[PDB]
């Protein structure tokens, strides 16, 4: 049980100490041994100042056992060493020492050494995780980011391992089964940014050859040995090296530490970690399979994250963890730039806006939404209080940032700050305040604005043309943020203007204004007098975070020519806002499923090249032939649409990732005759699709399609539990059995679902996610009322944990009716736990807004 470690505790001691150094020696002799291996030996001599002689501090250690501690010559008390109390240090001098003798313990968790037998070979492989705060279960600190300090550490090695650390290293043979590893001591860093990484790991090397003022560096890759088969070293070195050449010219300092070494290891909690000079890296990058393009891309985009913290996060490092946002955001926002600017990724920013920042606008719509910026008064607090919205709006409003900023003037501040900053700490301010000192902005109210707030901006343009075309009046439209306070942000966006290419006929950008956009109205004299093309792009390079309209006219023409966008970065955008102005009853539903199918397979999302934006717009579509079309015209949606997934599916590359996303999006659907005939076959060979794969979850996904629709009976799941038979398999069975159309199968399923008691919480999930179908409306009626009427006595039985999902999962979803409206009102009126009226509240919205533009289409 260690320590919660509170931001007051360690702005105290921050106050009183200054380390200058840690020598730290482990014996990691027995390492190397089985499972019956426990601990390891840790000696640490740490040298510190204080600024008030004669004063109790405190350092924190983690271990089984302290063998000694002498502070200054004095021989400390252990007799009462608790994890949670660590090592009390009074009558400090004005210089301090102290050597600790210690037994640490080798960890399978997350945290700490971690500890690994590879059960293939038996070997023994080592890594640590620091962040945030167990530094202190290797050696003794002072664990807190604002406490540097330079490390030398040796280690006592199995003579099978390497061992790779922060700084470089020198080896001598024991002799006596072992090794010495002596480590250079590093420059000055935190603790949790301290790596040791030992095993016998594959290991390749390269070095970046040095450039404009950047010395080479010598860079190396390792992995487990059954791993090594598998990893493609020479694509990870030439991306490495393409971040080098980048981000010393970005950044204009030259990497700071001396060499950059990259170990993929086992059992890794948190996907990568920027170690100083050893980032580490989970196993699922060693891609062991014919592998699709965006996982490379997303490869690049994580090796490049962890290389910007080089530089931001290592070189200076934040004060406390409430920067802890800025510190991934910046990162993020980094890494996105390089791929643009030196890899073959030049579509960065689109992925960007489609994964990261879609996502983050729909949590950030949702009521569960919260601030990127937190509180966090101790340790704890960082777990609980930052999570996937931090981040992923973090990046986004930290884009726009840069955007307020100006680009130039960004970098340039970034520069300013780093050296100012270098080998120390840092906060928000301390960097807003290098950036107003290289553009003249002022960012005293950004952070109110931006970073303590929730929820969006909506931008609609006001205009007026003359008979010519040209505007004679612009204005940009804000409009209060929600889900929030309500305020006004200020924004610096860019407004393009798209027209056709005379030479192909594409709609190509054919002008760009930039301006601060405050307040509820904005002017915007620049499009004065200019021809007002066929497409106004509001936010267009996506450089601010809001929610865009699109004017009447620009509407209408996307409809018809949203696939011949030359670009990217814009089509993604007005598939973004079109399906926001079909959520709003802005755009008719029918008239979505019109701009998404188009005149052929090679117009609307036929002619997509991005897989990202492909498999949301699929879903958005499904989503909206199902609640927001109207009943008279869906029957005629559903077979238009299932008829062009046939199409765009017999018509991809064969192992192509849109290839599987038509097959995905077809299994979701609803079928008619040819749609089930074509997709019967690819289930067993009578007709294979070319190229398509078919493994158990597809082949699972595209019988629960046949199953859902009579094509396929009980027993024909039954077979395919035969072939598969697991913990994900029962699933994905008990899934297929809840979708057969009878009211007796269905019957079964809330009994069963709602009621099992003794059923798996696997297994209730499972059950309840096939219990809805596009398709099967009618047969669902019966339970609409009902679910209303059952759920008091479920919410009062069931525990709170098991109760919201089945809650949320079985809500009447599928019935968009004012008759289910007036239901959840009628339930409404009875007094009912604030949890529950918690998910009918959500779940009423949506029937509600569904009905809204249900009533849209009919229009
Ligand atoms: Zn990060």
């Amino acid at each position: 049980a260690p320590p919660n470690l509170t931001r007051e505790q360690a702005e105290q001691r921050a106050a009183l100490l200054e380390v200058q150094s840690y020598a730290i020696e482990l014996d990691l002799s027995a390492g190397a041994g089985g499972p019956e291996v426990e601990t390891f030996g840790s000696t640490t001599t740490v040298r510190f100042r204080s600024a008030t002689p004669g004063a109790e501090s405190w350092i924190d250690l983690v271990a089984a056992r302290v063998r000694s501690a002498v502070l200054n010559g004095v021989e400390l008390d252990v007799s009462d060493y608790d994890e949670s109390t660590g090592i009390r240090l009074p009558e400090l001098a004005a210089d301090n020492e102290l050597v600790v003798h210690a037994d640490c313990q080798y960890t399978n968790t997350g945290e700490g050494l971690h500890r690994f037998i590879d059960p293939v070979d038996g070997g023994v492989y080592l890594y640590s995780q620091f962040e945030t705060a167990d530094a202190k279960r290797m050696f003794t600190c002072f664990d807190q980011p604002d406490l540097k300090a330079t490390y030398q550490i040796t280690v006592t090695a199995p003579q099978d391992w390497k061992v790779i650390s922060n700084a470089a290293g020198e080896v001598t043979d024991t002799g006596e089964g072992t090794r010495r590893h002596v480590f250079d001591t590093t420059k000055p860093m935190s603790t949790y940014l301290v790596a040791l990484v030992a095993g016998p790991y594959a290991e390749w090397r390269d070095v970046f050859p040095g450039d404009d003022g950047q010395d080479e560096i010598p860079l190396g890759i390792y992995c487990r040995a059954s791993l090594a088969e598998h990893l493609d070293a020479e694509r990870l070195f030439i991306e490495t090296k393409q971040g080098f050449g980048f981000f010393h010219k970005a950044f204009g300092v030259p990497y700071p530490f001396g060499k950059y070494d990259q170990c993929f290891v086992p059992e890794f909690n948190a996907g990568a970690m920027e170690n100083a000079g050893c980032v580490t890296f989970l196993e699922d990058y060693v891609f062991r399979s014919r592998v699709t393009g965006y996982l490379y891309e997303r490869r690049s985009e994580t090796v490049l994250h962890e290389m910007a913290h080089m530089w931001f996060g290592d070189l200076v490092t934040m004060r406390w963890w409430d920067d802890l946002w800025l510190n991934e955001s910046f990162a993020t926002w980094a890494s996105v730039l390089a791929q643009v600017g030196a890899t073959q990724y030049t579509n960065a920013w689109t992925t960007f806006a489609s994964v990261e920042k879609s996502w983050a606008y729909r949590q950030d719509q949702l009521p569960s939404t919260h601030p990127v910026a937190a509180d966090i008064p101790d340790l704890q607090a960082v777990e609980v209080n930052f999570d996937g919205i931090t981040y992923a709006k973090g990046a986004s409003v930290l884009k726009q940032l840069v955007a307020y900023v100006g680009l130039e003037n960004f970098l340039a501040g970034l520069k300013v700050y780093f050296d100012r900053h270098a080998w120390g700490n840092a906060t928000l301010d301390d960097l807003l305040v290098a950036l107003e000192e290289a553009s003249g902005r002022d960012l005293s109210w950004w952070s109110a604005q931006w970073l303590q707030t929730t929820g969006l901006n909506m931008l609609r343009p006001k205009l007026a043309i003359d008979d010519e075309g040209r505007f004679t009046s612009f204005s940009v439209l804000q409009s209060p943020a929600r889900p929030g306070a309500g305020e006004h942000r200020t924004h610096r966006l860019a407004i393009g203007i798209y027209d056709d290419d005379p030479a192909t006929g594409e709609l190509v950008r054919t002008h760009r204004v930039e301006l601060d956009v405050t307040g509820e109205r904005t002017e915007v004299p620049d499009l004065v007098g200019v021809h007002r093309g066929k497409l106004v792009l509001v936010n267009d390079d996506d450089l601010t975070y809001c929610t865009m309209r699109l004017d009447p006219q620009s509407l209408a023409t996307l409809i018809d020519r949203i696939a011949d966008i030359q670009e990217s970065l814009p089509r993604a955008l007005c598939w973004s806002t079109a399906w926001e102005m079909t959520r709003e009853a802005e755009l008719k539903a029918r008239d979505f499923v019109s701009l998404v199918l188009g005149s052929s397979p090679t117009t609307g999302i036929g002619a997509e090249s991005e897989i990202g934006v492909v498999q949301r717009v699929l879903l958005q579509t499904q989503t909206a032939l199902a609640s927001y079309a109207d009943p008279a015209w869906q029957p005629e949606g559903w077979r238009r649409f299932a008829g062009r997934l046939l199409e765009l599916a017999r018509a991809a590359e064969p192992g192509s990732d849109h290839q599987l996303a038509f097959v995905n999006s077809l299994a979701g659907s609803v079928l008619g005759e040819e749609q089930i005939s074509a997709m019967r076959g690819w289930l067993d060979g009578t007709a294979p699709l070319e190229g398509l794969t078919v493994d158990t979850d597809l082949r699972w996904g595209l019988l629960q399609a046949l199953v859902a629709h009579g094509a396929a009976g009980e027993a024909e799941i039954d077979a395919e539990l035969e072939r598969d038979q697991t913990a994900t398999g029962r699933r994905r069975a008990e899934r297929a059995r809840s979708l057969i159309p009878t009211p007796e199968a269905k019957e079964k399923a809330w009994q069963r679902a709602v009621h099992d008691d003794q059923l798996p919480n696997a297994i209730s999930d499972a059950i309840i996610s096939g219990f809805q179908h596009p398709g099967q409306r009618e047969l669902l009626a019966s339970y609409v009322r009902r679910y209303f009427d059952e759920i008091d006595e479920v919410w009062h039985r069931r525990s709170s944990e098991r109760a919201q999902p089945t809650v949320i999962g079985l809500f009447p979803s599928w019935a968009v009716d004012e008759d289910t409206v007036a239901v959840a009102d009628r339930w409404l009126e009875g007094e009912h736990a604030p949890a529950l009226r918690r998910l009918v509240s959500e779940g009423r919205a949506g029937i509600v807004r569904a009905l809204a533009a249900r009533e849209f289409d009919r229009s």
